[PDB]
């Protein structure tokens, strides 16, 4: 694994994310002024849990679609066997989406972009998952404090997908080979941008899975 190869890997990863990030970001930052009025927030709270769960379920499904496209555009990922690709996506797709969401989170007023405007966590009262949604707002808040950059998100969510310790793989050493090169590109790029400091400030990652596995009680696919 040469150096210019690692620099290519970085650019190759940052372009894949730019093409599959779902929302441009400058759109997100621009609309931070577009906030839900107390009346609009009530319209969301009066919805039933089934109405809200369906809306959200449709957002995740669409989000996960962009993550698969992101994975599908990663060099090396397509070279894996089909079993590994499904194993990795089936385990990491959701975690990547949780990390991607921090971009829609505005730490100024503790609101997230949701269907055209920004709202606080009281917007999802109908789901009945007060604690779960609180935890997500904390996570997104932690990542926003770092001023996570587009390329940092692209390299990091790549390291969330390409995890050689996922159970079910059968060409493990290939995922390890790929996982290390994405760590090299991540570290290398952080050096070029004087951003080695965000490493210690990153949430572990067992918590990233903890929000899913520990707090998820899936009843719809
Ligand atoms: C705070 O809670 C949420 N906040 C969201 C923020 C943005 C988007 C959104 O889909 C989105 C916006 C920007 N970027 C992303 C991406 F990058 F993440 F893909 C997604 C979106 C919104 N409005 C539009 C037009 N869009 C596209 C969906 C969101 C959802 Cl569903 C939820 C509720 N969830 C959370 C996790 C779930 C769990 F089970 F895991 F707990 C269950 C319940």
């Amino acid at each position: 694994a040469s150096l210019t190869e690692i620099e290519h890997l970085v650019q190759s990863v940052c372009k894949s994310y730019r093409e599959t990030c779902q929302l441009r970001l400058e759109d997100l930052l621009r609309q931070r002024s577009n906030i839900f009025s107390r009346e609009e927030v009530t319209g969301y709270q009066r919805k039933s849990m089934w109405e809200m769960w369906e809306r959200c379920a449709h957002h995740l499904t669409e989000a996960i679609q962009y993550v698969v496209e992101f994975a599908k555009r990663l060099s090396g990922f397509m070279e894996l066997c089909q079993n590994d690709q499904i194993v990795l996506l089936k385990a990491g797709a959701m975690e990547v989406v949780l990390v991607r969401m921090c971009r829609a989170y505005n730490a100024d007023n503790r609101t997230v972009f949701f269907e055209g405007k920004y709202g606080g966590m009281e917007l999802f009262r109908a789901l009945g998952c007060s604690e779960l949604i609180s935890s997500i707002f904390d996570f997104s808040h932690s990542l926003s404090a770092l001023h996570f950059s587009e390329d940092e998100i692209a390299l990091y969510t790549a390291l969330v997908l390409i995890n050689a310790h996922r159970p079910g793989l059968q060409e493990k050493r290939k995922v390890e080979q790929l996982q290390y090169n994405l760590e090299l590109a991540f570290h290398h790029h952080l050096c070029k941008t004087h951003r080695q400091s965000i490493l210690a400030k990153l949430p572990p990652k067992g918590k990233l899975r903890s929000l899913c596995s520990q707090h998820v009680e899936r009843l719809q696919i």
